[PDB]
């Protein structure tokens, strides 16, 4: 069954969702919180949200250690984790309190699909 | 469609199967061939495969860039590729001939779904 095997990939990666472990970029919210990220899923998954990071991003050190950080400013912390949790998993069950604000994500990052299920 | 979206994940995860770009571990086979890979991918799929790579790799320095290289024994590279693309894509369609192969593989780094399909 590839469904078992693509079921197990999915919760495997749904488990990096705002996991620091390997985090090599962070998105700041309005709320001032951080959410962690990898850029291996950014690059492989939303090239406009990765040159975002590239291009607006800023280096920060944390015992001894750089990380990029970028601020993602109007947008709930919750709506943005959905977001990162959609790039990592490709899970289309989003709760439509929701919808609006991942709209605007998926479009300012060219997430066609993501802009499809919003409707 | 879920489908639709996670067929999208799948190909983009496949994209960077033995891909340079962001590159923080390479296995090394007796040929002399190097397989690139990223430590995302085996740190969420494969527990063991992470930790063989902590215990039994060596750092390599190219162009001032510092990666882990591991030494992958006794298995050809067609086989080494085949179970790092199950590991980024959960492809269950895999090459017969290699069955042999990728089950000693699956086994050593506890890869069950695997061994399963195996046979």
């Amino acid at each position: 069954r590839t469904l078992l095997s693509l079921g197990l990939l999915v919760a495997d990666f749904g488990a990096m969702v705002n996991n620091p472990h390997l985090s090599d970029v962070q998105f700041q919210t309005d709320s001032g919180e951080v959410l962690y990220a990898h850029k291996f899923v950014l690059y492989a998954r939303c090239p406009l949200l990765i040159q975002y990071v590239n291009n607006e991003g800023f280096s920060a050190v944390e015992d001894g250690v750089l990380t990029q950080r970028v601020l993602l400013g109007d947008v709930s912390t919750e709506a943005a984790r959905t977001f990162l949790h959609y790039l990592y998993t490709a899970d289309t069950g989003l709760p439509p309190g929701l919808s609006s604000e991942l709209s605007s994500l998926a479009h300012r990052f060219g997430v066609s699909e993501l802009v499809h299920l919003c409707e």
